[PDB]
Order: structure tokens, then sequence, then C-alpha cells
């Protein structure tokens, strides 16, 4: 389907047996989430935005159900204000920008 | 066009009679460009980003054209990483989101 820009646009995922609501971010190279418990090994990062930058944890390998999909890739954790879905899980579902 | 997200969507934008290099974020309420010359009075606007908070100037009815497309609208300046297009403008090009 198509998705308007008029609002953000925003959607519910499923990680780790819980729902979260996130933005689909083509600006964003990775996916960031608020503070929360994921499984596996992890290595701490630093990722910058407007505003300067947060820490966070990287975890490789999430199983994420996303737009009926159902996606593999890494999830940044940490402080962020927002929940972001970057392009690193947007391709998996094969979202594309169209005009 | 149609435009993938396996790199960054990174568009050459022209404003001020001058070609940039921007990038298309469905993830920005706004359009923030780094520091440059533009017309006319500015009003204040302080906007959210991952690191926190800054403070940006606001320009409105600018003339800018992204991917070829022309636009007219608010155009935000200040301490971004990059130039940012956000829904403001990608809605005036109209840009969407598919899957
Ligand atoms: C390495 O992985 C990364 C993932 C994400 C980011 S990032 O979040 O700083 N970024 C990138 C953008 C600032 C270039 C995504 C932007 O689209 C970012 C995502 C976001 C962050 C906080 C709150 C709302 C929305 N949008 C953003 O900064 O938008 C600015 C401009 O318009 C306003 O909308 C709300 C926030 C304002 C950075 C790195």
């Amino acid at each position: 389907p198509q998705i308007t820009l008029w609002q953000r646009p925003l959607v519910t995922i499923k990680i780790g047996g819980q729902l979260k609501e996130a933005l689909l971010d083509t600006g964003a190279d990775d996916t960031v989430l608020e503070e929360m418990s994921l499984p596996g090994r992890w290595k701490p990062k630093m990722i910058g935005g407007i505003g300067g930058f947060i820490k966070v944890r990287q975890y490789d390998q999430i199983l994420i159900e996303i737009c009926g999909h159902k996606a593999i890739g890494t999830v940044l954790v940490g402080p962020t204000p927002v929940n972001i879905i970057g392009r690193n899980l947007l391709t998996q579902i094969g979202m594309t920008l169209n005009f």
C-alpha cells in the first residue's frame, strides 16, 4: 500500500513479545528504540542527530514484525525520545520513497 | 521516480540559486538546513532531535527545489548534522512511502 506524509508515518511493531509505536524514518540509518530488554550480546555505540549524541546498546539479528512482514535486523536501544525504524529494516520489508 | 533505501536517500536541492545535498527524511516534521543566508526576517523555533533540543531560525515562504520539483515553504536553519528535507516539503513534492 501507500503511506501519505501529511502526518508522521507511525506503525506498530512486534519485538521481544512487546508492542511498540514507531516512526518509519528514511532519515535514520538504524532502528532506535527506547530502553527495553533484548536477548543476546550487544556492543556500546554512540549515535548523533539534531541535539547531539546519545549512547545506545547495539543488538544484532533481532526479529521484528512490521507492516505484516517478519524482518531481521540491528536494533539500537537507548534514551531516544521516539521509537525509530531505520533504513536497515525498511529495506527488508521492501519500502521505498516514491514521487 | 522511486528511491530505494539501501543507501541514504540524498538528493540535490536548489535554494538561493545554489545546489546542495539533502536527506529525504520522513522522520522529520520540518526541513532543517545547515548554516546559510536566506532573505527576509526570521522567527525563533525550538526543535527536538535524538540528542536533545536546538535553536533554529525559521524562514517562511522560501523557494526551494527538491529533485527538480519546485516548492515554497518553511525552512529552518541551525546546527544539524546534515541538510534534512522534512514532511512539510516532502508533501509539497508528492512524496510518499510505499511497500
Ligand atoms: C545511526 O542511526 C541513527 C538513527 C537515527 C538518527 S536521528 O534520529 O537523529 N535522525 C537522523 C537525522 C537527524 C539526520 C532521524 C531524523 O529523522 C530524526 C528522528 C527523530 C528524532 C527525535 C524525535 C523525532 C524524530 N528527526 C529529526 O531530528 O527531526 C527534527 C526535524 O523536524 C522535527 O521533527 C521532530 C524532530 C525534528 C541518527 C542515527
